[PDB]
Parts: C-alpha cells; structure tokens; sequence
RNA sequence: UUUUUU
RNA sequence: UUUUUU
RNA sequence: UUUUUU
C-alpha cells in the first residue's frame, strides 16, 4: 500500500512518554486542610505546582472520606497509571497551617511567602464536595470560551436552585470568582479526569453533590465534537441494511474528506469511555477531528443537522462556512419534504387518514419554521449585542 | 536489471557514520538551571556547543521532572541511539552559576567571557514547558521561512490566548526575540525532534504546554512535502479496485517522473512515525522530493489540487510552473464539471431530486469561485505589499 | 431537431438585468447601454401582455 | 530550498 | 481552537 | 431538572 503514508503517525500505539508524580498527604485533620484549599482558591493566588496536588487531596476527600490508601487502589489511578501519571503517600502528624504541606524548592519558596500572608478563616462551613460540584458546573461547554461557561454556570446555578438541592456562597457567584476558577480548571488535567470519571461512573449512591457532578458530566458529552454527532447522525446515516450515504455529499472531493474523517473516527474511537470528552481531556486523536481538514464535509453536515432541528440554527461557523451550510440547509429540507411526501403515501392509510396525518405534517413543519425563526433572530440579537 | 543504475545509492541500508555525545547532569536545582537558560536564550548569547545540552535538559526537565535517568531509558533516547547520538548523565552538587556546569576547553572558555557577563535575575517565573511551547509554535511553516514563522506565530499566539490557555511575556512577543528563537530551533536538531516525539506519542495526560506542543506538531505534519500530498492525494488516486492514474498524468514524460515519484516515496516511506516530518527533520531521503526534479509532475499535481478546493490557490510556485499549473487548473475544472453532470444522471434519483442535487451544485460551484478568487486577490496584495 | 437548444442555469441573486448577461464582447459592449437605463422599481405588466 | 488553509 | 439545545 | 391523576 503506497497510499498509507498519508495515515504514518495517526494512530500510533500506546506508549509512555513521561512521568509525573503528585504527592498525597496521609493526616487527621484532612476536612481542615481541604477548607483551607478551597479558601486559598477563593482569594485567587495561583499554585504553581501544588494545584494538582491540592485538586486530587480536594477529590480524595469527597470520594474516599480522606485517606489515599484507598484512592491508589481506584480505577481512576489505575487509568492514570499507563500514561505516567503516580502518587505518592506522604504522612504528616501536625498540620497547623497549610504551608507545612510544601516542600523545599525554588517554586516552593516562592509561593511559601505568598500562602504565610493570607488570613486563613479559622471557622469555615464549605465541604469538598460543594467545590468538586461547582467546578463540574464548567464543564460543558468549557472549550466553548469564557462567556459561554460563566452564562451557561449560571443557567444550571438557578437550575439547580429551584430543584432545591444545594445553594451556594455568594462570593462564588461573582464574575471574579468565575473567572480564577475558569482559569484553575481549564488548565488543570487530573481535577478534569476526576471529575469526569466519578461522574460518569458512580452507579448509585449519589449524594447532592454527586448528582450535580453526573448530571454536569451528561451535559458534557460530546462537548466541542459536534462535527461528530452531526456527521454520524446525518452523513453517514446507518439503516436497517448498511450504511446509507447521504445525497448532498456524493461530490467527488466529499468523499475523500468523508474517508480520512473515518480513519479519525477509527483513531478516536480507541479511548472507549473517554470518547465523549475528547476534546476537553485533549486525548491523543482530537486535533486530527476539525473544522479546517474537512471545510465542505463540515458545512454540509452541519447544514444537513440544522434542516431538521430548530436550535441547531443557533450555531456559528467561521467566515468561510456559512453559504454553503445555507444551501445545504434549504436543499435538506426540500428533500425531505419529498420524502416525507413520498414516505407518507407509500404508508397503509386510509383517505382520513392521509388527512389526520398531513394536516398533522404540516402543522409540525410550520412550527418548526416558526421556532428556526425565532432562534435565528436571537442569535443575531446575541452576537450584535455582544460588539456594542 | 540495467536500469537499476540510476537507483544505486538512495535506498540505503541503515547504518551509523558518526559519534555524538551529550551531557546531561543530574541536579538538585534542576528548575533554577532552566530558568537561567531560559534567560540565556531571552539575552540572545549563541550556544556554541552547549545548545545541544542545554535544551535536552530543558526538555527533561518537562518530561521527567528533572532527572536524566529516566530520560536514557525513554524510547526517544532508543531511537536517538542507533543514529549515534548517545547522552552523558555527569552529577553535580552546588550549582550556584550557570558557567560551572560548562567544561574546560578552547570553546567553554571562550563562551564562559559571555556567560559570567551577564546579570541573571535571581528570581524568575518561566518554566521550560513555557519556552517548549513557544518553540513549538515555530515549527508549522518552519521550512518556508523567517516571515511565514513569524506571522504564523503570532496568528497562533491570539488562537491560544482567546482559547484561554496560556499568556506569554510580552518581551517573547517582539521581532527580536522570534528571531533569536527562529535561529535556535531552526539549527538544532534534538530540540526538533524532541518536540515531534512528545507531541505525537503523548496519548493522554496533556498539560497546557502538552497540549499546544501536540497542537503544533499536528499541524506540521507534511509541512515542505506539498508534493507528496497534492501527488498522493489527486495524480496517483486510488480507488476500490485499483490506483487510478490522472487523465492529465498520462503524458509520457510524466510517466518516467511518476515511476521514479513512486521509488522516492518508497524511501520516505522507511521512517514510518517520522516521515510527515521529513523535511523538518531533513531525514535521508527528502531531496529526492523537489520540485526541479519532478517540473511537469508537480504543476500538473498542484493545478489538479488547485481545482478542487480554494485555499490551495494561494500557494506560490516558482516562474517556471505558473503556467502550466493555471492550465491543468482549468482543464480539471472543466473535467470536474462533465463528471459531476454524469456522475449526478447515474445515481438513482427522482425528478424534483434532480434539481434541488444540481441547484445545490450549481451553488457549491459559485461559492467555490468566489472564494478561489477571494484567496487569490489576496495572494496577490500580499505578494505585491511585501516589495514596497 | 433543427440545430436550437436551450440552456439551463441558476442563479440565486438577480438585483439588477445584467448580471444574466456573460462576459465576451457583443456582452460587454451592450452592458454599458444596460446599466445606463433607470429601470422603475415597481412596474404593471406581465408577460403575457407583451 | 520551501511557499495555502488548518 | 471551539461555537446550539439539553 | 421536573411538571397530571392515583
């Protein structure tokens, strides 16, 4: 096969290329300790090296009471073992402070000065879980940007307030609290994977703050791979007898991007339970999956998904995408008006039943307009607010 | 065989034909080290030999945390092996500057005037993932030159800054300071290849540096191999039963330099993970791949690709293709035209799916030359603004 | 069956009459008369009355 | 010598 | 780079 | 997020 150069280096074996190790801290008073992290999180100092470890004793407090023998015996760092990630138990008796948790180093002694000159709140009522919860809140659409994830937090903050399940502090709900807990979990990798593997994992059980966190984590599926989902669902739609291709992308240059794009599909679908979080775990094979290698794939697909619906019409594309999402759009849905035609009189109906049926097809496709146009106008009232 | 003559010597056996040796040192000041030679590089001082060194410990630094042990047992040092490059693991106790870790000889003692010159700052905050990061962002379009690194840089810079990833000194963002980087990664070897490797068998686990440098690398990858993608890709197609060869490929001249395509691909195709990155690499066989060798073949190839999409016309090619890519461009558009009309009579369609297919074709086509022209508009003012 | 055929060809924004005509001479020479009309924007008479 | 978009 | 609704 | 009657 000469051809499979163009495939060298795509989907490569498993293999380790690093070694990272965390240190995890064996003490009494791990509840004081996990209040003192979070209060150091809500002043907004910046942990150069100590913010994984803090995250994952902030995690093991929630889901093992607060000792890591347990936690190094978990699938979770079993899973993290196999890409070179380890932790480390670390005893301490006396923890009267939080700075004794450090260590010795140049970056240690530089954040050492920072964390002496805080004023630690010696009485303070925030679990670890209720951290774990609100961060989880970011995850979806969390690749999306800033806007997106401090409108959307909101959204499920009275969302889950009206449910009557958890009320947070107030001074979480400020832009600038958003904003450094943006920062600290957008950069972090392991508070991501904690999260998402208890979320996605935890049978039964759940607490208020484990519902949270499952629920946040089902919202994220997905999440920023929407060229999948509209691909899948609507390109290469599957039937009864095979895998029918779609009309509008038998075009001669579709079909190689429609071939590379199940190649990276193929790549993709190696890390089974995380495929859904690809992108915002950042695995191996999601560069290989964008809008930019499959430009008219893309916009086909997408034009194809927003035919149907009426909220996918609320989604953006670059400049040089949207004309022939529109087309493909229009060119959809007259095609499935044929269809539905055609489909509707191959049915066994009788004469009042063809009008039971097409009155009833005709009033779904007059709401589904009239919902397309509203979510179209508040679009473009979004995005021309947004520039004044 | 008398026509193997003209194959002697260029797919050749593996085989070690120097001795290169590197010291690496084991440290307990391991970030303190990279941070001076982080403001080394920022000074703009050259590294005569302790280039190399150098940056394989900033490289294990944020790989491995900072000891070289667990670095001569990675499979990037396996493979470095076996190439001749082998790695000097030289412990040192008190590292107060950075001269001591330099030898003794005409060269250190030359370099070690410039080294005790300089004022290092005691206290700094840059990692080497940040510096890593920073030059892997040269390496897309690293082999066009100085101004397509520069502007590509910068376009990357505001890509990861909005995405809310990573903020960079302001000092590294100057002309100056790319420029300095460009001379340092542009030169060595090792740095490149160790950026490849890490960005493109690091299978999970990414941090914020892990995931710009994967980025990086999987944007490189066929960056200086034009040819063999536009090749591969459109003049060599394949097909379900065969590889079909170009109606405009089938000139007898073309023929000869399609044969021996096929051999220079056959070479390449002997660094398997490694030969999308050949020409940045400058593995063995990549001057077999040039344009000037191959003349006809490779316009023909890039007015072929040119036709299909529209962001390939903004590609240059020196004044001896120009016109006979222009004229396979227009000829394929024409073919491409005739097999779409036919391809669309064969399938098995209805009336009315005629004519919203060859509506929506008609539209793809317009929207299609609007853009080529567009981009080559573009091409044009940015050629013709460039010598004023 | 005497030589005549016709063509058929999209187009999806038609603002002004000259943008159905081509590029070439006779075209490009009756353009200039083309644009120089002032069409009225709104007009009562159909096809079938001509 | 490379030249596009990602 | 992502862009909707859940 | 759920929305009725039992």
């Amino acid at each position: 096969e000469l051809h499979g150069i163009l495939s060298l280096g795509l989907n490569v074996d498993h293999t380790i290329v690093r070694k990272k190790s965390i240190p995890l801290f064996e003490i009494g008073n791990s509840d004081q300790v996990c209040n003192w992290i979070i209060q150091i999180i809500e002043a907004g100092v910046d942990l150069q090296e100590v913010a994984d470890s803090f995250l994952t004793m902030l995690c093991v407090n929630h889901a093992y009471q607060g000792d890591p023998n347990l936690f190094l015996e978990s699938p979770a760092a079993h899973y993290l073992k196999g890409h070179g990630i380890h932790f480390e138990i670390q005893h301490r008796d006396n923890v009267d402070h939080i700075t004794d948790l450090l260590g010795v180093g140049s970056r240690d002694k530089s954040l050492r000065k920072t964390l002496s000159a805080l004023e630690f709140e010696p009485g303070g009522t925030t679990t670890a879980g209720m951290f774990l919860s609100f961060a989880s809140l970011f995850l979806p659409k969390l690749v999306v940007g800033e806007r997106a994830c401090l409108e959307k937090v909101q959204r499920q903050i009275q969302i889950h307030a009206e449910q009557g399940l958890i009320q947070y502090p107030t001074q979480w709900q400020s832009v600038g609290h958003m904003m450094v807990v943006f920062r600290l979990i957008r950069v972090n990798f392991v508070l991501k994977f904690l999260l998402v593997h208890q979320g996605m994992h935890m049978m039964a059980g759940h607490d208020a703050n484990d519902a949270i966190i499952a629920n946040s984590i089902s919202q994220t599926r997905f999440s920023g791979l929407l060229i999948v989902k509209t691909v899948l669902e609507h390109i290469l739609q599957k039937t009864e007898a095979g895998v029918q291709l779609h009309p509008l992308a038998r075009t001669s240059k579709v079909k190689g991007e429609l071939l590379a794009f199940k190649s990276a599909l193929e790549a993709l679908a190696s890390h089974r339970e995380y495929a859904p979080f690809a992108r915002l775990l950042n695995l191996s094979g999601v560069n290989n999956l964008e809008h930019g290698l499959y430009p008219q794939l893309s916009a086909i697909a997408l034009g194809v998904a927003t035919a149907h619906g009426s909220t996918l019409a609320g989604v953006n594309v670059s400049e040089q995408y949207q004309q022939l999402r529109e087309a493909a759009t229009e060119a959809e849905k007259q095609l499935q008006q044929h269809s539905e035609m055609r489909e509707l009189e191959t049915l066994g109906l009788d004469e009042q039943e063809r009008k039971i049926l097409a009155t009833f097809h005709s009033r779904k496709n007059e709401i589904n307009i009239q919902q397309t146009s509203s979510i179209l106008a508040i679009r473009k009232e979004r995005l021309r607010k947004l520039t004044e």
